Protein backbone atom coordinates (compact mmCIF):
# COMPACT_ATOMS: atom_id res chain seq x y z
CA UNK A 1 0.00 0.00 0.00
CA UNK A 2 0.75 3.47 -0.16
CA UNK A 3 2.12 5.47 3.03
CA UNK A 4 -0.11 8.10 3.82
CA UNK A 5 -3.05 6.06 3.78
CA UNK A 6 -2.00 3.28 4.91
CA UNK A 7 -1.02 5.14 7.65
CA UNK A 8 -4.72 6.58 8.22
CA UNK A 9 -5.90 3.09 7.80
CA UNK A 10 -3.07 1.96 11.30
CA UNK A 11 -4.22 5.04 13.24
CA UNK A 12 -8.07 4.46 12.95
CA UNK A 13 -8.29 0.45 13.56
CA UNK A 14 -5.62 1.23 15.90
CA UNK A 15 -3.49 -1.38 15.11
CA UNK A 16 0.55 0.31 15.38
CA UNK A 17 1.38 -2.20 18.38
CA UNK A 18 0.22 -5.13 15.81
CA UNK A 19 2.46 -4.01 12.92
CA UNK A 20 5.08 -3.30 15.18
CA UNK A 21 5.16 -6.07 16.62
CA UNK A 22 5.06 -8.20 13.39
CA UNK A 23 8.58 -6.40 12.37
CA UNK A 24 9.57 -7.44 15.68
CA UNK A 25 8.85 -11.28 14.90
CA UNK A 26 10.13 -11.11 11.64
CA UNK A 27 13.71 -9.20 12.09
CA UNK A 28 16.94 -10.65 11.68
CA UNK A 29 18.95 -12.72 14.21
CA UNK A 30 22.56 -12.76 14.13
CA UNK A 31 25.73 -13.51 16.25
CA UNK A 32 27.45 -10.88 18.42
CA UNK A 33 29.87 -13.13 20.38
CA UNK A 34 32.45 -10.43 20.41
CA UNK A 35 30.51 -8.01 22.46
CA UNK A 36 29.24 -10.67 24.78
CA UNK A 37 33.34 -11.43 25.96
CA UNK A 38 34.02 -10.98 29.22
CA UNK A 39 36.49 -7.90 28.62
CA UNK A 40 34.05 -6.18 27.19
CA UNK A 41 31.81 -5.93 30.14
CA UNK A 42 32.34 -2.25 30.50
CA UNK A 43 32.30 -1.45 27.43
CA UNK A 44 28.35 -1.86 26.47
CA UNK A 45 26.12 0.47 28.33
CA UNK A 46 23.16 -2.12 28.00
CA UNK A 47 23.34 -6.15 28.48
CA UNK A 48 20.52 -6.56 25.88
CA UNK A 49 21.55 -4.32 23.20
CA UNK A 50 24.90 -5.08 20.70
CA UNK A 51 26.54 -5.00 17.75
CA UNK A 52 26.21 -7.92 15.02
CA UNK A 53 30.02 -9.53 14.72
CA UNK A 54 29.27 -9.28 11.01
CA UNK A 55 28.38 -5.31 11.14
CA UNK A 56 30.46 -4.09 13.82
CA UNK A 57 32.68 -1.44 13.32
CA UNK A 58 36.75 -2.45 14.55
CA UNK A 59 38.68 0.02 16.11
CA UNK A 60 42.36 -0.50 14.42
CA UNK A 61 44.24 -1.56 17.29
CA UNK A 62 46.01 -5.33 18.42
CA UNK A 63 45.05 -4.85 21.96
CA UNK A 64 40.96 -4.76 22.04
CA UNK A 65 39.25 -3.75 19.02
CA UNK A 66 35.89 -3.54 19.99
CA UNK A 67 33.30 -0.30 20.32
CA UNK A 68 29.21 -0.95 20.34
CA UNK A 69 29.00 0.37 17.24
CA UNK A 70 27.52 -0.43 13.42
CA UNK A 71 27.81 -0.12 10.03
CA UNK A 72 24.08 0.00 8.09
CA UNK A 73 25.35 0.40 4.32
CA UNK A 74 21.65 1.48 2.09
CA UNK A 75 23.14 0.00 -1.53
CA UNK A 76 19.88 1.16 -3.48
CA UNK A 77 20.22 5.03 -1.33
CA UNK A 78 23.83 4.92 -1.51
CA UNK A 79 24.27 6.03 1.89
CA UNK A 80 25.62 4.88 5.12
CA UNK A 81 25.79 5.50 8.73
CA UNK A 82 27.39 4.37 12.16
CA UNK A 83 25.00 4.07 14.67
CA UNK A 84 26.14 3.96 18.33
CA UNK A 85 25.51 3.93 21.87
CA UNK A 86 26.30 7.22 24.06
CA UNK A 87 29.81 7.01 25.17
CA UNK A 88 30.73 5.67 28.58
CA UNK A 89 33.07 6.98 30.55
CA UNK A 90 35.45 4.58 29.80
CA UNK A 91 35.13 4.65 26.34
CA UNK A 92 34.88 8.36 25.41
CA UNK A 93 38.82 7.80 23.61
CA UNK A 94 37.70 4.57 21.72
CA UNK A 95 34.59 6.94 20.38
CA UNK A 96 36.86 9.96 19.13
CA UNK A 97 39.11 7.24 18.06
CA UNK A 98 36.50 5.86 15.59
CA UNK A 99 35.72 8.96 14.15
CA UNK A 100 39.09 9.63 13.32
CA UNK A 101 39.62 6.13 12.01
CA UNK A 102 36.23 5.72 9.76
CA UNK A 103 36.54 9.86 8.26
CA UNK A 104 33.42 10.94 9.46
CA UNK A 105 33.21 14.52 9.15
CA UNK A 106 29.38 14.84 11.06
CA UNK A 107 28.96 13.76 14.82
CA UNK A 108 24.53 13.67 15.39
CA UNK A 109 23.16 14.06 18.79
CA UNK A 110 19.87 13.16 19.72
CA UNK A 111 19.56 12.91 23.52
CA UNK A 112 20.71 14.92 26.37
CA UNK A 113 23.46 14.45 28.44
CA UNK A 114 20.73 14.11 31.37
CA UNK A 115 17.41 12.68 30.87
CA UNK A 116 14.76 11.52 33.93
CA UNK A 117 17.20 12.82 36.41
CA UNK A 118 19.82 10.13 35.39
CA UNK A 119 23.20 10.05 32.98
CA UNK A 120 22.51 8.71 29.40
CA UNK A 121 25.75 9.45 28.25
CA UNK A 122 29.45 11.04 29.23
CA UNK A 123 30.39 14.42 28.52
CA UNK A 124 32.66 13.72 25.58
CA UNK A 125 33.30 16.95 23.93
CA UNK A 126 34.54 20.29 25.92
CA UNK A 127 32.20 22.93 26.73
CA UNK A 128 34.77 25.68 26.73
CA UNK A 129 37.03 26.63 23.62
CA UNK A 130 40.20 27.64 26.36
CA UNK A 131 39.78 24.21 27.88
CA UNK A 132 40.71 21.38 25.28
CA UNK A 133 40.02 17.49 26.04
CA UNK A 134 42.92 15.12 25.46
CA UNK A 135 42.05 11.48 25.65
CA UNK A 136 45.58 9.59 26.34
CA UNK A 137 44.48 5.90 26.42
CA UNK A 138 43.86 6.91 22.14
CA UNK A 139 46.45 10.02 21.59
CA UNK A 140 43.81 12.42 20.76
CA UNK A 141 43.04 15.79 21.23
CA UNK A 142 39.62 17.52 20.85
CA UNK A 143 39.21 21.48 21.10
CA UNK A 144 35.66 23.56 20.57
CA UNK A 145 36.30 26.14 18.04
CA UNK A 146 32.84 27.93 17.61
CA UNK A 147 28.78 27.32 19.10
CA UNK A 148 25.42 27.95 17.50
CA UNK A 149 22.61 27.37 19.87
CA UNK A 150 19.19 27.68 18.28
CA UNK A 151 15.46 27.17 19.87
CA UNK A 152 15.80 23.24 18.99
CA UNK A 153 19.35 21.84 17.97
CA UNK A 154 22.80 23.32 18.45
CA UNK A 155 25.23 22.95 15.95
CA UNK A 156 29.40 22.95 17.09
CA UNK A 157 32.83 23.07 14.88
CA UNK A 158 34.90 20.78 16.92
CA UNK A 159 39.21 20.42 15.98
CA UNK A 160 40.34 16.81 16.59
CA UNK A 161 44.09 16.22 16.37
CA UNK A 162 45.61 13.11 15.89
CA UNK A 163 48.96 13.62 18.66
CA UNK A 164 51.10 11.35 17.08
CA UNK A 165 50.39 12.68 13.19
CA UNK A 166 50.10 15.53 14.36
CA UNK A 167 47.37 15.69 11.90
CA UNK A 168 44.01 17.86 12.40
CA UNK A 169 40.59 17.91 11.08
CA UNK A 170 37.35 20.02 11.30
CA UNK A 171 34.41 17.92 12.86
CA UNK A 172 30.65 19.12 12.87
CA UNK A 173 28.93 18.47 16.14
CA UNK A 174 24.75 18.10 15.44
CA UNK A 175 22.81 17.89 18.96
CA UNK A 176 19.16 17.69 18.65
CA UNK A 177 18.47 19.55 22.25
CA UNK A 178 14.40 18.71 22.64
CA UNK A 179 13.35 15.16 22.50
CA UNK A 180 11.19 14.65 24.98
CA UNK A 181 11.92 12.82 27.85
CA UNK A 182 9.12 10.56 27.05
CA UNK A 183 7.21 9.28 23.95
CA UNK A 184 7.71 11.40 20.87
CA UNK A 185 7.76 14.91 19.22
CA UNK A 186 4.01 15.89 18.59
CA UNK A 187 5.25 17.33 15.25
CA UNK A 188 8.09 16.56 13.00
CA UNK A 189 9.05 19.65 11.85
CA UNK A 190 12.00 20.37 13.82
CA UNK A 191 13.61 16.67 13.48
CA UNK A 192 12.65 17.63 9.79
CA UNK A 193 14.35 20.92 9.65
CA UNK A 194 17.10 19.29 11.69
CA UNK A 195 18.09 16.24 9.16
CA UNK A 196 17.75 18.81 6.73
CA UNK A 197 20.50 20.87 8.27
CA UNK A 198 22.62 17.90 8.76
CA UNK A 199 22.09 17.14 4.60
CA UNK A 200 23.17 20.53 4.00
CA UNK A 201 26.87 20.82 5.77
CA UNK A 202 27.72 17.64 3.67
CA UNK A 203 28.04 15.46 6.96
CA UNK A 204 25.88 12.19 4.73
CA UNK A 205 27.79 12.76 1.06
CA UNK A 206 30.15 10.07 -0.38
CA UNK A 207 33.31 12.19 0.01
CA UNK A 208 33.13 11.91 3.55
CA UNK A 209 33.00 8.92 5.52
CA UNK A 210 29.89 7.59 7.08
CA UNK A 211 28.37 9.89 9.84
CA UNK A 212 28.22 9.12 13.21
CA UNK A 213 25.05 8.93 14.68
CA UNK A 214 23.92 8.25 18.96
CA UNK A 215 21.26 8.23 21.35
CA UNK A 216 21.49 6.63 24.96
CA UNK A 217 21.24 2.76 23.18
CA UNK A 218 21.64 3.59 19.66
CA UNK A 219 18.69 2.35 18.43
CA UNK A 220 15.34 4.07 18.80
CA UNK A 221 16.05 7.65 18.27
CA UNK A 222 19.31 7.38 15.73
CA UNK A 223 16.96 4.17 14.05
CA UNK A 224 14.45 7.16 13.05
CA UNK A 225 17.06 9.36 12.38
CA UNK A 226 18.33 6.94 9.38
CA UNK A 227 15.08 5.32 8.76
CA UNK A 228 13.44 8.77 7.63
CA UNK A 229 16.24 10.01 5.76
CA UNK A 230 16.97 6.62 3.62
CA UNK A 231 13.23 6.70 2.86
CA UNK A 232 13.27 10.85 1.74
CA UNK A 233 16.45 10.13 -0.94
CA UNK A 234 14.72 6.93 -2.19
CA UNK A 235 11.29 8.86 -2.61
CA UNK A 236 13.75 11.38 -4.97
CA UNK A 237 15.65 8.32 -6.84
CA UNK A 238 12.62 6.37 -8.01
CA UNK A 239 10.09 6.91 -10.84
CA UNK A 240 7.38 5.92 -8.64
CA UNK A 241 7.64 7.24 -5.13
CA UNK A 242 4.81 5.57 -4.10
CA UNK A 243 6.33 1.95 -4.05
CA UNK A 244 8.94 3.07 -0.85
CA UNK A 245 7.72 0.58 1.84
CA UNK A 246 9.18 1.98 5.05
CA UNK A 247 8.50 -1.08 6.99
CA UNK A 248 10.90 -3.20 4.28
CA UNK A 249 13.48 -0.36 4.64
CA UNK A 250 13.53 -0.80 8.20
CA UNK A 251 13.81 -4.57 8.09
CA UNK A 252 16.98 -3.87 5.70
CA UNK A 253 18.21 -1.66 8.14
CA UNK A 254 17.74 -4.55 10.98
CA UNK A 255 20.07 -6.38 8.83
CA UNK A 256 22.94 -4.45 10.28
CA UNK A 257 21.86 -3.28 13.54
CA UNK A 258 19.24 -4.91 16.45
CA UNK A 259 16.29 -3.15 17.65
CA UNK A 260 15.99 -0.34 15.91
CA UNK A 261 12.30 1.16 16.17
CA UNK A 262 12.18 0.81 20.00
CA UNK A 263 8.31 1.27 20.35
CA UNK A 264 5.02 1.53 17.95
CA UNK A 265 5.31 5.18 18.75
CA UNK A 266 8.40 5.68 17.34
CA UNK A 267 7.04 4.07 14.35
CA UNK A 268 4.31 6.34 13.53
CA UNK A 269 6.57 9.13 14.08
CA UNK A 270 9.07 7.41 11.48
CA UNK A 271 5.75 7.26 9.23
CA UNK A 272 4.67 11.06 9.91
CA UNK A 273 8.17 12.26 9.14
CA UNK A 274 8.43 10.63 6.08
CA UNK A 275 4.71 11.83 4.86
CA UNK A 276 5.50 15.49 5.73
CA UNK A 277 9.17 15.27 4.51
CA UNK A 278 8.09 14.15 1.07
CA UNK A 279 5.91 17.60 0.37
CA UNK A 280 8.57 19.98 1.23
CA UNK A 281 10.96 18.54 -1.03
CA UNK A 282 8.72 19.20 -3.62
C1 LIG B 1 22.40 -15.02 18.89
S1 LIG B 1 22.86 -16.33 17.92
O1 LIG B 1 23.72 -15.90 16.94
O2 LIG B 1 23.42 -17.31 18.73
N1 LIG B 1 21.54 -16.84 17.21
C2 LIG B 1 20.98 -16.33 15.99
C3 LIG B 1 20.34 -17.31 15.00
C4 LIG B 1 19.32 -16.92 14.12
C5 LIG B 1 18.74 -17.80 13.23
C6 LIG B 1 19.17 -19.10 13.17
CL1 LIG B 1 18.48 -20.25 12.03
C7 LIG B 1 20.20 -19.48 14.01
C8 LIG B 1 20.73 -18.60 14.88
Amino acid sequence: MEMEKEFEQIDKSGSWAAIYQDIRHEASDFPSRVAKLPKNKNRNRYRDVSPFDHSRIKLHQEDNDYINASLIKMEEAQRSYILTQGPLPNTVGHFWEMVWEQKSRGVVMLNRVMEKGSLKCAQYWPQKEEKEMIFEDTNLKLTLISEDIKSYYTVRQLELENLTTQETREILHFHYTTWPDFGVPESPASFLNFLFKVRESGSLSPEHGPVVVHCSAGIGRSGTFCLADTCLLLMDKRKDPSSVDIKKVLLEMRKFRMGLIQTADQLRFSYLAVIEGAKFIM
